[PDB]
């Protein structure tokens, strides 16, 4: 809409207190008018209807429970848009400044969250499996990162190319928390998962195996669930990122680490320059070696790690 721009504050899923960008005209919505074309978040009212209303509060405090899962997800598309630009020089997800839309509160005691070709969806949760999915900044990271590679590598989702294209959004999404330190951690979706139930998560980076994921390609599944496997298979790209960051030795192959940063670097530039949309496992090696060869030389450190990792995993 057309207003002015302004702050509010509110309270997210997990009750901290935080301030969120508004856009002021009779009512205040929920549009970030300071970030590219805008961050815009939509009420969905629990029905399947897309997006639903542009969020309106009439008095720029968002305090009620119902506003929880508005406020984060509006938050922390914010959060991801500056990671993205501060961190890798890109505009929003086009790379272009198009702008974030994302709807909660959609349907009823829906477990899961998605970016469905053109926003981001945000269920609540049944309460025991998950709470509002948007209170967790990886998922969100998770997500729009999905936006990004449908606009570079163009990724299809199944099979191998799948499991990298999920893969990517989970390692995205975990810089992302790291970015903004939001307690962060190698464990995706800690935050919102399970509220009964401490300690765990949806699934892990250090240690795949952890939740029954592969942690090495000769464990990889061949079968036909899950667009064949996209979200099981992620786990062996999941610990090569893992070890290539923080070093290790797994089935006996020991890894020197770089860090975050180099990580972010490499895997950003895999993604954007040399991942194509039917890529495999071998092809991301290979897309791998070549950004960190491109960007830290042919004998780097850097590359040796990034070799050490794949072969740590299987992949060749
Ligand atoms: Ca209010
Ligand atoms: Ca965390
Ligand atoms: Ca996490
Ligand atoms: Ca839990
Ligand atoms: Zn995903």
């Amino acid at each position: 809409i057309t207003g002015t721009s302004t702050v509010g504050v509110g309270r997210g899923v997990l009750g901290d207190q935080k301030n969120i960008n508004t856009t002021y005209s009779t009512y205040y919505y929920l549009q970030d008018n300071t970030r590219g074309n805008g961050i815009f978040t939509y009420d969905a009212k629990y029905r399947t209807t897309l997006p639903g209303s542009l969020w309106a509060d009439a008095d720029n405090q968002f305090f009620a429970s119902y506003d929880a899962p508005a406020v984060d997800a509006h938050y922390y598309a914010g959060v991801t848009y500056d990671y993205y630009k501060n961190v890798h020089n890109r505009l929003s997800y086009d790379g272009n400044n198009a702008a974030i839309r994302s709807s909660v509160h959609y349907s009823q005691g829906y477990n899961n969250a998605f970016w469905n070709g053109s926003q981001m969806v945000y269920g609540d949760g049944d309460g025991q499996t998950f709470i509002p999915l948007s209170g967790g900044i990886d998922v969100v990271a998770h997500e729009l990162t999905h936006a990004v590679t449908d606009y570079t590598a163009g990724l299809i989702y199944q099979n191998e190319s799948g499991a990298i294209n999920e893969a990517i959004s989970d390692i995205f999404g975990t810089l992302v928390e790291f970015y903004a330190n939001k307690n962060p951690d190698w464990e995706i979706g800690e935050d919102v998962y399970t509220p009964g139930i401490s300690g765990d998560s949806l699934r892990s980076m250090s240690d795949p195996a952890k939740y029954g994921d592969p942690d090495h390609y000769s464990k990889r599944y061949t079968g036909t669930q899950d667009n064949g496997g996209v979200h099981i298979n992620s786990g062996i790209i999941n610990k090569a990122a893992y070890l290539i960051s923080q070093g290790g030795t797994h089935y006996g192959v020991s890894v020197v680490g770089i860090g975050r940063d180099k990580l972010g670097k490499i895997f950003y530039r895999a993604l954007t320059q040399y991942l194509t949309p039917t890529s495999n496992f071998s092809q991301l090696r290979a897309a791998a070696v070549q950004s960190a060869t491109d960007l830290y030389g042919s004998t780097s450190q850097e590359v040796a790690s990034v070799k050490q990792a794949f072969d740590a995993v299987g992949v060749k």
